[PDB]
């Protein structure tokens, strides 16, 4: 967990950037391993609780942490995705296969059912945050908004309104700030319509109260092209807006893991 400067070497390859600071490429004497880095008061604290958080995960479609260093900054060192983000993947990557589609979204699920009955909530679920292994290999990213759910909650409130992916958010979220599993299959259904809008931002042009006075109406984004009916329907099915009713991860992976195979098949 507390990893030595001297076995850390950083390169200059800016992989992602925000509010903390900066992203890099870099390598770790475990072999060696090729790492992300994410180099930064409140930031450091935001970082340490992402570390804590990764560190209780381990699931094959989740980024692994391999420690935290102080050095010139605090730096949080993680496995490297070398393909980068999906969004962006499928941007300069126009022509990949709706099967191929259907298997990374599939992975996403199979990994947020880890995450699920781990009782974390991700609370930035978004394409962006995930990483290509390869072009067939899908792994989630960026724990800086997640929460480990209380042992008699099945939510996390908020206290006041941070900076938030809205777009992502379910009606509870920007209601009543209130997150649960059932708040990122919400996020889910977004991503999937990312994902097979070829890394398209989600409800372009529109401002985030736009969205809120579009989804109160009960509207709802329009079918990619060349999107498959049965997964529209999933997506429509994650956008149900009364929690209660929303299916969970288990239910969600389970569809597309009936459907990938169905085409698989094909």
């Amino acid at each position: 967990v507390y990893l030595d400067r001297k076995l850390l070497t950083l390169e200059d390859k800016e992989l992602g950037s925000g509010n903390f600071g900066t992203v890099k490429k870099g390598y770790y004497q475990m072999v060696v391993k090729t790492v992300a880095v994410k180099i930064l008061p409140a930031l450091k604290d935001e970082l340490l609780a992402e570390a804590n958080v990764m560190q209780q995960l381990d699931n094959p479609y989740i980024v692994r942490m391999i420690g935290i260093c102080e050095a010139e900054s605090w730096m949080l060192v993680m496995e490297m995705a070398e393909l980068g983000p999906l969004n962006k993947y499928l941007q300069q990557n126009r022509h990949v296969k709706d099967k191929n589609i259907i298997e990374l979204v599939h992975q996403v699920s199979m990994g947020m059912k880890y995450l699920e009955e781990s009782n974390f909530v991700h609370r930035d679920l978004a394409a962006r945050n995930v990483l290509l292994v390869t072009q067939h290999y899908a792994k989630i990213s960026d724990f800086g908004l997640s929460k480990a759910l209380r042992a008699d909650e099945n939510y996390y409130k908020a206290q006041t309104h941070g900076k938030w992916p809205v777009k992502w958010y379910a009606p509870e979220c920007i209601n009543y700030y209130k997150f649960s599993s059932k708040s990122d299959v919400w996020s889910f259904g977004v991503l999937m319509w990312e994902a097979f809008s070829y890394g398209q931002k989600p409800y372009r042009g529109m401002k985030g109260s736009e969205v809120t006075a579009m989804l109160e109406k009960g509207e709802r984004m329009g079918c990619p092209a060349g999107c498959p009916r049965e997964m529209y329907d999933l997506m429509n099915l994650c956008w149900t807006y009364d929690v209660e009713n929303r299916p969970g991860f288990a239910a969600v992976e389970l569809r597309l893991r009936n459907y990938y195979y169905d085409v698989v098949n094909e």
